[PDB]
């Protein structure tokens, strides 16, 4: 049910990781941190309900599409209550002037600040965050076995929608406010997809976990 | 002022605002020429979206800069819906996957979005609602300024109520309503992905002044 869905997602949540400050080592610090987050992200995805029911190959493809989005929404969430700053790590808090070093970095940095500000204006809750995060993992790459795979992903996404509505109903929101907030939340995902693509372009101008690399982390013994 | 229309009145204003289907006049000169001609009718459609002209001209242009490729794509996806395996760019330009460097990637994504619309039985009054959400939402995060974004979010909220009212009219349960709403808005995230990849593939853009003058 929605309550067991929330609890599983709240319990599957990964930990917050840590990184004279040097501007030149910034991209080094940020790369090392994201490489370590990827490991815990693999563990988190395996505990999202319905994810491991999928074949190993579609699990990789799903993670291949969403990994940057997921890193970004977690960054936006960690930065939600520090206006104007991104909290990459508790010991790595940056403002937009520190992003001016790399070319094309401050544009993505401003889009992440607008999203964190948008979460603030919405007063996003942690139970809603883990729901959106899980939706990113299942929806970003979903567009005979593949018919069965896709129908299962959409059934799980259906359960998460009902979970979102249930948290909104438990919060006392009206039925009209429930539809409106759900729409407001899922519309932010289009912008997160947008940032991930701009960030993907920015990473190639200097990088992506390979299929063979993601499969090793997913395929356990 | 425009936030006073009923859900039925909102549907009718969007249905009456739909642009015409244009015709094609080297396969890529025709796609560019087609897209340039569709852009003018898109501006006139955007002006008839309830609440759009209530924004300043500066913010109207910014919304159109962000959403124009998405709106052309969802319109193409809508036209190709009844044509499996092919995209209907124009009634005299019906292309297949084999007619498509970097083009078959985007072509496949459009074909998959069209097929997703088909098995969802996307309706016309639902489609016109999804197109107005793209126009208002695609640029609201990259902008008095706060009054404008409050207005955009108010109108976006009315379309949500409009979409839910259409699903309720059709006999869907409340649970089926939330699930269909979520399903449709999750496809917008993919259209945005195609527009991004399309923009990179085109780079491999209408100016502010041009959009302003067509307005
Ligand atoms: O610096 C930036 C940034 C911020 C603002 C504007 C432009 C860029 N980023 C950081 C990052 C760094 C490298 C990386 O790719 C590394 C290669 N690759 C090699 C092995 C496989 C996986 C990684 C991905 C993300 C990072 C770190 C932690 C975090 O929580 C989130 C992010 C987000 C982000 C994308 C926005
Ligand atoms: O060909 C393609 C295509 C299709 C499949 C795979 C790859 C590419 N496209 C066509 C197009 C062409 C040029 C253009 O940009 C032209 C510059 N021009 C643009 C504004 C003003 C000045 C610059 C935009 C869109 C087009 C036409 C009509 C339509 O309904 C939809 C589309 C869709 C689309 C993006 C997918």
């Amino acid at each position: 049910t929605a309550d067991q869905m929330v609890s599983a997602l709240l319990d599957a949540e990964p930990p917050i990781l840590y990184s004279p400050f040097s501007e030149a080592s910034m991209m080094g610090l940020l790369t090392n941190l994201a490489d370590r987050e990827l490991v815990h992200m693999i563990n988190w995805a395996k505990r999202v309900p319905g994810f491991v029911d999928l074949t190993l190959h579609d699990q990789v493809h799903l993670l291949e599409s969403a990994w940057l989005e997921i890193l970004m929404i977690g960054l936006v969430w960690r930065s939600m209550e520090h206006p104007g700053k991104l909290l990459f790590a508790p010991n790595l808090l940056l403002d937009r002037n520190q992003g001016k070093s790399v070319e094309g970095m401050v544009e993505i940095f401003d889009m992440l600040l607008a999203t964190s500000s948008r979460f603030r204006m919405m007063n996003l809750q942690g139970e809603e965050f883990v729901c959106l995060k899980s939706i990113i993992l299942l929806n970003s790459g979903v567009y005979l076995k593949s018919l069965e795979e896709k129908d299962h992903i959409h059934r799980v996404l259906d359960k998460i929608t009902d979970t979102l509505i249930h948290l909104m109903a438990k919060a006392g929101l009206t039925l009209q406010q429930q539809h409106q907030r759900l729409a407001q939340l899922l519309l932010i995902l289009s912008h997160i997809r947008h940032m991930s693509n701009k960030g993907m372009e920015h990473l190639y101008s200097m990088v992506v976990p390979s299929y063979d690399l993601l499969l090793e982390m997913l395929d356990a013994h």
